C-alpha cells in the first residue's frame, strides 16, 4: 500500500471507532417477570376450566 | 382472563342461552273463580246455621 493510502486508513479508523454503541443488558429480570405474569393467567384459566370438568 | 377462557365464555353462554324458559301467565280468572266458588259454600253454610239461631 502507498502511504497516501496509510494516511486515509488511519484517518477514517480514527472516524468511524468512536460511534456510540448500545450496552447489552441483563433484561432477564423484566423477561422473567412477564412469563410469570403470562403464567399465572394460564393458571387461572386452566383452574375455571377445571371447576367446569370437575363439576365443584 | 385468556384468549381460551374467554372462547370456552362464548362457547357455553350460547348453550346456557337456548333453554326453554316458562311463561308468566294471568291465571287469577282460575283462581278468582274457585275463591267465588268456596265463597258461595261458606254462604251457604252460614245461612243453613242462621236458620237455626234465628229458629226460622
Amino acid at each position: 500500500f502507498t502511504l497516501i493510502e496509510l494516511a486515509i486508513v488511519i484517518v477514517i479508523i480514527g472516524i468511524l471507532v468512536a460511534i456510540a454503541v448500545p450496552r447489552f443488558v441483563d433484561l432477564t429480570d423484566q423477561a422473567n417477570q412477564a412469563n410469570v405474569d403470562a403464567t399465572a393467567a394460564a393458571v387461572r384459566s386452566a383452574y375455571a376450566i377445571a371447576t367446569v370438568q370437575a363439576k365443584g
